[PDB]
């Protein structure tokens, strides 16, 4: 099990003013530390925020967490269920600010919430530096959904925390995951609207060098991988099916009645094909061709292959390549090919 730890700085809070936290076991043999973030989409205004509040609670506060959480999946001590990282040092950050990870704002007297993702992500790593991360040799940020969404806006902001606290040798990387979207046109009928009043109410950042390109009033832009995975300076595998569900949530599209007609059928081709094409220049990723959701904590995560070659191999091997030339049998660019869902054996059923 992994620990719950309720942050020192108790102004560093989920929404409701409760403090954040992390979940952590420790393992002293290892200099290895994997820092994961959890998702579960996020509110944009007063009235959607009271909502989640009541139904989604423990996602906005600390007041009812449990003393212990299982790690499963990249999370898990188990060779047997973690071929990757089983003797990794874990962590598992809860998800309580609502703002897909970017939000740097207090509760105050204007403001029924606080939106402190990305200084909740700062003042873990800030305490985990006094328990053992100090003499630490790789530390890869990674996470799920909105999580792999908030990987990419803060993995080079942690690399310059590290710099600047006096920590060079700690080699930052990040693993985004069920996080990388397409800003299309729907199916049926804007979304990207959401993102922008977000961002104002949670007064959210982006990473300076995106910033710079878009500019004041388009910070939306870098919620989209393929806009601001370029300015990133960390390495960064992506993982993401082909065939996203989230992704098709917003596209107003729901693939459960039995017959998809021709319109649907192109729709749905040409999505996974624009997918396929904004992966052409990201040499570490792994995507299937599935209609699900998240990949990364689930116990059976092992079980997906694109070529014959495996999530925990893949990474395995980008663990290789950052010791440049490809390596003999050990792959790290993985997309699948095949025009749709679940064209791949190998899929979760
Ligand atoms: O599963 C139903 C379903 C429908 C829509 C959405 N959704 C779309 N955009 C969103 C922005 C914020 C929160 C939820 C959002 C989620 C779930
Ligand atoms: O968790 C808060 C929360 C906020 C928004 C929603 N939501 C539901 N239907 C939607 C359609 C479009 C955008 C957002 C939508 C659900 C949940
Ligand atoms: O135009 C398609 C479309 C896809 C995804 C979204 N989207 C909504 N909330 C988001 C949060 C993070 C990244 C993307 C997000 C909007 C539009
Ligand atoms: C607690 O965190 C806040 C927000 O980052 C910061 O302003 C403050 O300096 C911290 N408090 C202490 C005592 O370090």
């Amino acid at each position: 099990d992994l620990r719950l730890h309720l942050l020192l700085n108790t102004s560093v809070t989920c929404n409701d003013g409760s403090p954040a936290g992390y979940y952590l076991k420790e393992s002293r043999g290892s200099r290895r530390w994997l820092l994961f973030l959890e998702g579960g989409w996020y509110c944009f205004n007063r009235e959607n925020c009271d909502s989640r509040y009541d139904t989604m609670r423990r996602l906005m506060s600390s007041r009812d967490w449990p003393r212990t959480r299982t790690g499963t999946g990249i999370l898990s001590s188990q060779p047997e269920e973690n071929p990757y990282w089983w003797n990794a040092n874990m962590v598992f950050i809860p998800y309580c600010s609502s703002d897909v990870w970017s939000g740097a704002s207090s509760k105050s007297e204007k403001n029924e919430y606080a939106f402190m993702g990305a200084l909740i992500i700062q003042e873990v790593v800030r305490e985990l530096l006094g328990r053992g991360l100090s003499g630490a040799k790789v530390l890869l940020l990674a996470g799920s959904s909105a999580g792999g969404t908030g990987v990419l806006l803060n993995v080079d902001r942690v690399a310059e925390q590290l710099e600047k606290l006096g920590y060079p040798a700690i080699q930052v990387r990040g693993l985004a995951d069920s996080g990388w979207f397409l800003d299309n046109k729907q199916y049926r009928h804007a979304p990207t609207e959401a993102i922008r009043r977000g961002i104002r109410y949670w007064n959210g950042v982006v990473p300076e060098r995106c910033r710079r390109q878009f500019q004041e009033g388009e910070e939306w832009n870098c919620f989209f991988g393929y806009k601001v995975y370029p300015t990133l300076r960390s390495p960064v595998f992506v993982v993401q099916w082909l065939f996203d569900e989230a992704q098709l949530t917003v596209d107003n599209v729901h693939l459960t009645g039995q017959p998809v007609q021709e319109g649907l059928r192109l729709y749905i081709q040409n999505l996974g094909r624009e997918l396929r094409h904004t992966l052409k220049d990201v040499p570490a990723s792994f995507a299937p061709a599935c209609l699900s959701h998240e990949i990364i904590i689930r116990s059976h995560w092992t079980d997906v292959q694109v070529k014959g070659t495996s999530l925990p191999r893949a990474l395995h091997c980008w663990d290789r390549s950052l010791h440049k030339t490809p390596l003999k049998g050990c792959p790290v660019h993985l997309v699948d090919s095949c025009p749709w869902p679940h064209c791949n054996p190998s899929c979760p059923t």
